[PDB]
């Protein structure tokens, strides 16, 4: 359903549903339904000097797969609601280029090759452990944090600009920076004048 | 949709994302089964699916209620500035039939008259103040707790459902249960499946089990 | 630590969890001792509040007992992330006490009649709706019904649980001049009991944070 | 007050702010009191019976907790607290493992000895950690070669919580329900929460709670 981006070599951000839109800021700003452009003006003055809340009435909701070491990070954005998965078993391997910059004693290519592999053992041991009976819960502990899970991740707008303010950063992993450029590329499709807005007045990143 | 509440007040829904099978995506990460799954969900306490049912409502009501209503924290308020907002200066006047069943010194339809007469006292005052340059900010703290306000809701089902528990039960102050009707009222219409699981496994207030819809 | 606040209220301490230094093993995740260093602790708290990270800030709490106009309280009231318990208008047995402008309060606004018989009409109103309410009370009118004819003035009381980070987000807003004057009034008290047990993190707000303007301009 | 928690875990109390009487304070909406047990505790049970649990918010808890990675993402799940969890960019990096006791197999026909299934985890642990040092010292910074470590790796956090909360905690972990490694995180939860706030405790247990292992 709806938009879908790719991150990472098997992981992707999906919009599942959004309600409202720009306006949707605007009439609860004026608190009116039938006395909901000054409108897009109203949406940067509210920026500017960080009325927020009306933002809180535009709400997003994806579908989102990724490494857990990101879901980690990205589940600390605690001002929304989560849904995670609890089954296949994919993990996420950085491609050579990742390596970019660090020069490693060995070939970016070994890298991901001796990354493949300890995967790989873990794995075969995880399905060799189930196998003989040991519970799920038990077994999966061996496995390592690049395995991919998946969440549904439902968030108002004024929630997605602080978690876009820590993420698509520069200074946050690359990783967690390529799914935060994803939602950004959402929210700015569906809220063009709020994005625009929060990027003029209130994004405190560097990427976007 | 829009209901009329006490005199002047009301309760309208402005937007609503999702549906009951927002919750069956939501649980599943992904007929009669997506049904049997929201009941399985409601019976054994597993809420979190159903946060990703979101409404927004636009509500007309007297403060005293309103300030009832912001204790459920958990949601998005946006209600009209009592320093620069434009009002419509309207008073909730019980009906004699509102105290009936109370033994009062003096008949119910008296009692709303004194209401009403009080209230056009401190109205004029108001006014009066106004005119004659005091700043609204100011003036308007001589107006009395039953004067109507309006206030944009944003809420999932898993709150709504929690507030219900709270204010859709005769604990709550009559005024507020009549809103919390028409809440659950546009809250099934909308979710039909979550709002039976609602009241056959975790409604733990008493009216909706009585009060049609 | 109790504080007066216009007429009749005030804002008191009841009671506050850590110190500056609550931050600093949160940011840190340790619960060593075995290590003080005021000059690193302190540099700590200054590079946190610089770049942005919150989070240690909401190990420090505290809890203050605030009696205010309603009016007040509901502008209050819309910083959700504490917690509040509120007297209750249908049971709890109120005081009944009202905020009455001073003719200062007034003093700045060109007003057709003197800033004295503002405050005498304020007076008589409130007086009014009071006698009104007793008069039903006294007729077997539920308070719960009866209460609705009183002024938005009239005080409430609230304790209210907020972590440091949360306090300094309300600060940002209402020790501002574009808040109204008597919540202007609460937020000052706040900050003053807040600089009391918390200086280093107080300061480091001003220094780096703190988007608004009175704080930088009046002491403590 | 430190309580030991699997093979290298621990949860201990870093802090608290007030007792059972900052409950009945908060629900009084009243600071002083003067001389009344019985009064005060029949108060505490009143509202935890008909469910008023809002003055519980003004008695806070933190806590400095040691759990496997896999532990602490279902206790993260608590989003009404606060976390702060361990950072090589202000505190040093530990590297142990949870590695399940035998007895943690029993109840389960596996046809690996429990002691063996033990030893496989130990080994994959050991391996992936070697994997891990051998990518350090390649070159490669530790955000990439930690991807590696698997999900028992423990990993260190402070969590400040109000009493509500801590029982809603309870409530969901300290329940057979949960997996065995929670239910024992939240048991010794439960514990520190009783030693401070035994009324409130005790009510919890007998109108509230609603797990079983408590």
């Amino acid at each position: 359903h709806h938009m879908k981006i790719d991150i990472l070599d098997k992981g992707f951000v999906e919009l599942v549903d959004v309600m409202g839109n720009d306006l949707s800021a605007v009439r609860a700003a004026r608190v009116s339904f039938d006395m909901g452009e000054r409108d897009r003006h109203l949406i940067e003055y509210l920026m500017k000097h960080g009325h927020e809340t009306p933002f809180e009435h535009i709400v997003f909701t994806f579908h989102v797969k990724a490494p857990i070491f990101v879901a980690r990070q990205w589940f600390r954005h605690r001002i929304a609601s989560y849904n995670e998965l609890s089954l296949s078993y994919e993990f996420y391997i950085p491609s050579p280029e990742r390596l970019e910059g660090y020069k490693t004693t060995i070939p970016p290519e070994r890298v991901t090759e001796k990354i493949s592999e300890i995967v790989d053992k873990a794995y075969r041991t995880y399905l060799e452990l189930i196998e003989s009976g040991v519970p799920r819960e038990v077994a999966r502990i061996v496995l390592p944090l690049n395995l991919y899970t998946r969440f549904f991740w439902t968030v108002n707008a004024r929630s997605l600009m602080n978690f876009l303010n820590l993420r698509a950063d520069s200074h946050a992993q690359w990783e967690i920076q390529q799914y935060a450029l994803a939602i950004a590329r959402i929210f700015k499709e569906k809220c063009p004048w709020t994005f625009e807005a929060f990027l003029k007045y209130a994004y405190k990143g560097d990427i976007l």
